[PDB]
């Protein structure tokens, strides 16, 4: 049908929408603290702790394959990333130091796409 490709379209313009965003948010992690799984050769005790991992490199798979129908779900993944940062790693370490800092910087660039996503609809 042309209505189910008018749709297509649009999830590749939030996929593209999307994908900016995600390098914004990217940029506000310089030390890569968050840019890949926790290893559990590393940690192996980590889904003990934290029963649904993410990261950057893990959002971007979601994202390329077309996986996320809203941005209420892309949220949901960055989100994660801070959450189970906090909780895994105590207030004194530089790890959920640099989950605070993202969250925070993150701010800013989850308030415009919001409206940016409602505004082009």
């Amino acid at each position: 049908s042309m209505e189910q490709v008018a749709m297509e379209l649009r999830l590749t313009e939030l996929t593209r929408l999307l994908r900016s965003v995600l390098d914004q948010l990217q940029d506000k992690d310089p030390a890569r603290i968050f840019a890949q799984p926790v290893s559990l050769k590393e940690v192996p005790d980590y889904l003990d702790h934290i029963k649904h991992p993410m990261d950057f490199a893990t959002m971007r798979k979601r994202l390329e394959a077309q996986g996320y129908k809203n941005l209420h779900e892309f949220e949901e993944d960055f989100d994660l990333i801070i959450d189970n940062c906090m909780k895994y790693n105590a207030r004194d370490t530089v790890f959920y130091r640099a989950a605070v800092r993202l969250r925070d910087q993150g701010g800013v660039v989850l308030r415009q796409a919001r409206r940016e996503v409602d505004s082009i609809g």
